[PDB]
């Protein structure tokens, strides 16, 4: 059910998207701003290991399209897009590395949340 502050919290997670998005964190969050294109990168095993893809281009979309109801569904798309980075390739692999840098940029303001 809808809550009264369910706009304001979409406008924060805005704020998050616009600043993964920046040019401040453009070093790493280049791997997570267009799906992957498995064909293209060689990961033919791609699409049977992520079940549910998830990438930065994707979420500005639902958020344009008020697909978002609420604060939680947006974090859980961000995530998931984190999870499947981290469920595809080795742990030590460069795109790993990056993922925990912007993943933390994410959580550290999500978690400011008004
Ligand atoms: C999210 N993303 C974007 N490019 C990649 C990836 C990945 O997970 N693995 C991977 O190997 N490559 C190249």
């Amino acid at each position: 059910g809808s809550h009264m502050q369910d706009p304001e919290q979409l406008k924060h997670c805005n704020g998050i998207l616009k600043e993964l998005l920046s040019k401040k964190h453009a070093a790493y969050a280049w791997p997570f701003y267009k799906p992957v294109d498995a064909s293209a990168l060689g990961l033919h095993d791609y699409h049977d290991i992520i079940k549910h893809p998830m990438d930065l281009s994707t979420v500005k979309r639902k958020m344009e399209n008020r697909d978002y109801r609420d604060a939680q569904e947006f974090a859980a798309d961000v995530r998931l897009m984190f999870s499947n980075c981290y469920e595809y390739n080795p742990p030590d692999h460069d795109v790993v590395a990056m993922a925990r840098k912007l993943q933390d940029v994410f959580e550290f303001r999500y978690a400011k949340m008004p």
